Protein backbone atom coordinates (compact mmCIF):
# COMPACT_ATOMS: atom_id res chain seq x y z
CA UNK A 1 0.00 0.00 0.00
CA UNK A 2 1.98 3.43 -0.75
CA UNK A 3 3.43 5.47 2.07
CA UNK A 4 2.87 8.46 2.58
CA UNK A 5 2.13 11.23 4.95
CA UNK A 6 -1.46 11.43 5.00
CA UNK A 7 -4.77 9.32 4.99
CA UNK A 8 -6.04 7.26 2.52
CA UNK A 9 -9.01 9.88 0.78
CA UNK A 10 -11.99 7.80 -1.15
CA UNK A 11 -14.59 10.59 -3.06
CA UNK A 12 -18.31 9.14 -3.52
CA UNK A 13 -21.00 11.33 -5.63
CA UNK A 14 -24.58 10.10 -5.43
CA UNK A 15 -27.73 11.82 -7.02
CA UNK A 16 -29.61 10.28 -4.12
CA UNK A 17 -30.08 12.24 -1.02
CA UNK A 18 -27.24 12.19 1.95
CA UNK A 19 -29.26 12.83 5.11
CA UNK A 20 -27.15 11.35 8.05
CA UNK A 21 -23.96 9.24 8.59
CA UNK A 22 -25.83 6.14 7.79
CA UNK A 23 -26.83 7.57 4.56
CA UNK A 24 -22.97 8.15 3.40
CA UNK A 25 -21.57 4.88 4.67
CA UNK A 26 -24.15 2.90 2.77
CA UNK A 27 -22.79 5.38 -0.82
CA UNK A 28 -19.13 4.17 0.20
CA UNK A 29 -20.28 0.47 0.86
CA UNK A 30 -22.40 0.41 -2.05
CA UNK A 31 -19.59 1.21 -5.08
CA UNK A 32 -15.72 1.88 -5.72
CA UNK A 33 -14.67 4.85 -4.53
CA UNK A 34 -15.37 7.84 -7.72
CA UNK A 35 -12.26 9.13 -6.80
CA UNK A 36 -9.21 8.21 -4.82
CA UNK A 37 -6.54 10.98 -2.99
CA UNK A 38 -3.97 11.81 0.00
CA UNK A 39 -5.52 13.97 2.53
CA UNK A 40 -2.02 15.47 3.99
CA UNK A 41 -3.80 18.86 5.15
CA UNK A 42 -7.45 17.93 6.14
CA UNK A 43 -9.17 21.59 6.15
CA UNK A 44 -11.35 21.58 2.92
CA UNK A 45 -13.56 24.37 1.35
CA UNK A 46 -15.48 26.42 2.22
CA UNK A 47 -17.15 26.71 -1.32
CA UNK A 48 -20.70 26.79 -2.93
CA UNK A 49 -22.80 25.67 -5.56
CA UNK A 50 -22.64 21.83 -4.82
CA UNK A 51 -19.17 19.44 -3.76
CA UNK A 52 -20.16 17.20 -5.99
CA UNK A 53 -20.67 19.58 -9.07
CA UNK A 54 -18.09 21.00 -11.42
CA UNK A 55 -14.86 21.51 -10.09
CA UNK A 56 -15.81 22.05 -6.71
CA UNK A 57 -14.66 18.81 -5.13
CA UNK A 58 -11.05 20.06 -6.83
CA UNK A 59 -11.84 23.17 -5.25
CA UNK A 60 -12.35 21.87 -1.60
CA UNK A 61 -9.50 19.33 -1.63
CA UNK A 62 -7.40 22.44 -2.34
CA UNK A 63 -3.70 21.48 -1.63
CA UNK A 64 -4.76 17.90 -1.66
CA UNK A 65 -6.16 17.93 -4.82
CA UNK A 66 -3.43 16.90 -7.19
CA UNK A 67 -3.51 13.33 -5.68
CA UNK A 68 -7.36 12.73 -7.33
CA UNK A 69 -6.98 9.40 -9.51
CA UNK A 70 -9.79 10.85 -11.57
CA UNK A 71 -11.95 13.87 -12.03
CA UNK A 72 -15.39 12.58 -10.79
CA UNK A 73 -18.60 13.17 -12.75
CA UNK A 74 -21.30 15.38 -11.78
CA UNK A 75 -23.59 14.58 -9.06
CA UNK A 76 -26.13 16.15 -6.89
CA UNK A 77 -24.44 14.81 -3.34
CA UNK A 78 -20.75 13.72 -1.99
CA UNK A 79 -18.62 12.94 0.28
CA UNK A 80 -15.44 11.58 1.92
CA UNK A 81 -14.31 8.97 3.41
CA UNK A 82 -10.57 9.19 5.04
CA UNK A 83 -8.44 6.11 6.56
CA UNK A 84 -5.12 5.77 8.28
CA UNK A 85 -3.31 6.66 11.32
CA UNK A 86 -2.22 9.80 13.29
CA UNK A 87 0.43 9.93 15.45
CA UNK A 88 -0.39 11.05 18.89
CA UNK A 89 1.58 11.13 22.46
CA UNK A 90 -0.77 9.23 25.21
CA UNK A 91 -3.12 11.45 27.16
CA UNK A 92 -6.19 13.94 26.62
CA UNK A 93 -7.37 15.28 23.60
CA UNK A 94 -11.10 16.71 21.91
CA UNK A 95 -11.79 17.48 18.33
CA UNK A 96 -13.71 21.02 17.23
CA UNK A 97 -14.94 20.89 14.09
CA UNK A 98 -16.53 22.84 11.45
CA UNK A 99 -18.79 21.02 9.12
CA UNK A 100 -21.19 21.50 6.28
CA UNK A 101 -22.79 19.18 6.17
CA UNK A 102 -22.32 16.12 8.80
CA UNK A 103 -19.22 14.04 9.70
CA UNK A 104 -17.96 11.63 11.97
CA UNK A 105 -14.37 10.81 13.57
CA UNK A 106 -13.12 7.70 15.04
CA UNK A 107 -10.17 6.72 16.61
CA UNK A 108 -9.13 3.15 17.53
CA UNK A 109 -12.71 2.29 16.28
CA UNK A 110 -14.51 4.37 18.99
CA UNK A 111 -16.78 7.57 17.64
CA UNK A 112 -14.96 10.81 19.02
CA UNK A 113 -16.70 13.35 16.80
CA UNK A 114 -20.15 12.82 15.46
CA UNK A 115 -22.66 15.07 13.19
CA UNK A 116 -25.49 13.09 12.45
CA UNK A 117 -27.76 15.34 9.99
CA UNK A 118 -27.42 17.89 7.61
CA UNK A 119 -26.41 21.53 8.61
CA UNK A 120 -25.06 24.94 7.24
CA UNK A 121 -21.82 25.76 8.69
CA UNK A 122 -21.48 24.84 12.03
CA UNK A 123 -18.55 24.27 14.98
CA UNK A 124 -18.82 21.97 17.69
CA UNK A 125 -16.54 21.53 20.72
CA UNK A 126 -16.55 17.62 21.34
CA UNK A 127 -15.93 15.83 24.03
CA UNK A 128 -12.75 14.86 25.48
CA UNK A 129 -11.15 11.06 24.68
CA UNK A 130 -8.25 9.30 26.03
CA UNK A 131 -5.14 8.15 23.87
CA UNK A 132 -3.69 5.28 26.53
CA UNK A 133 -0.31 4.68 24.47
CA UNK A 134 1.72 6.79 22.46
CA UNK A 135 2.13 5.87 18.87
CA UNK A 136 -0.07 6.15 15.86
CA UNK A 137 -3.68 5.67 16.33
CA UNK A 138 -5.80 4.28 13.80
CA UNK A 139 -8.20 6.89 12.49
CA UNK A 140 -10.92 7.65 9.89
CA UNK A 141 -13.59 10.33 9.16
CA UNK A 142 -16.34 10.39 7.14
CA UNK A 143 -17.83 14.07 5.78
CA UNK A 144 -20.41 14.69 3.11
CA UNK A 145 -22.43 17.49 1.22
CA UNK A 146 -25.98 17.05 0.33
CA UNK A 147 -25.97 20.08 -1.85
CA UNK A 148 -25.17 23.51 -1.32
CA UNK A 149 -21.99 25.30 0.71
CA UNK A 150 -19.69 22.60 1.76
CA UNK A 151 -16.52 23.15 4.42
CA UNK A 152 -14.76 20.26 6.25
CA UNK A 153 -12.28 21.43 9.01
CA UNK A 154 -11.41 18.64 11.99
CA UNK A 155 -9.22 20.47 14.67
CA UNK A 156 -7.96 18.89 17.52
CA UNK A 157 -6.42 19.94 20.77
CA UNK A 158 -4.05 18.27 23.29
CA UNK A 159 -4.08 20.86 26.10
CA UNK A 160 -7.60 21.44 27.32
CA UNK A 161 -8.92 23.38 24.29
CA UNK A 162 -6.51 26.37 24.57
CA UNK A 163 -5.19 25.70 21.41
CA UNK A 164 -6.09 23.61 18.24
CA UNK A 165 -4.29 22.15 14.99
CA UNK A 166 -5.29 20.98 11.97
CA UNK A 167 -4.30 16.87 11.51
CA UNK A 168 -1.66 17.08 8.23
CA UNK A 169 1.39 15.67 7.09
CA UNK A 170 3.33 16.57 9.97
CA UNK A 171 1.52 14.11 12.11
CA UNK A 172 -0.59 11.64 9.25
CA UNK A 173 0.56 8.45 8.26
CA UNK A 174 -1.34 5.84 4.96
CA UNK A 175 -0.45 2.59 6.98
CA UNK A 176 1.07 3.47 10.28
CA UNK A 177 4.84 3.07 9.44
CA UNK A 178 6.78 6.84 10.13
CA UNK A 179 6.52 8.57 6.58
CA UNK A 180 9.60 10.34 5.24
CA UNK A 181 8.34 12.34 1.95
O1 LIG B 1 -25.01 23.86 2.58
C1 LIG B 1 -26.38 23.93 2.97
C2 LIG B 1 -26.83 25.35 3.22
O2 LIG B 1 -26.15 25.87 4.32
C3 LIG B 1 -28.30 25.29 3.55
O3 LIG B 1 -28.74 26.64 3.78
C4 LIG B 1 -28.51 24.41 4.79
O4 LIG B 1 -29.91 24.39 5.04
C5 LIG B 1 -28.11 22.98 4.47
O5 LIG B 1 -28.36 21.94 5.44
C6 LIG B 1 -26.66 22.92 4.05
O6 LIG B 1 -26.42 21.64 3.41
CA1 LIG C 1 -16.72 1.22 -1.58
CA1 LIG D 1 -15.90 17.06 -11.59
CA1 LIG E 1 -7.91 25.14 0.95
CA1 LIG F 1 -29.25 26.47 8.87
CA1 LIG G 1 -29.13 16.43 -1.87
CA1 LIG H 1 -24.23 21.51 2.21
Amino acid sequence: DSLFAGLVGEYYGTNSQLNNISDFRALVDSKEADATFEAANISYGRGSSDVAKGTHLQEFLGSDASTLSTDPGDNTDGGIYLQGYVYLEAGTYNFKVTADDGYEITINGNPVATVDNNQSVYTVTHASFTISESGYQAIDMIWWDQGGDYVFQPTLSADGGSTYFVLDSAILSSTGETPYT
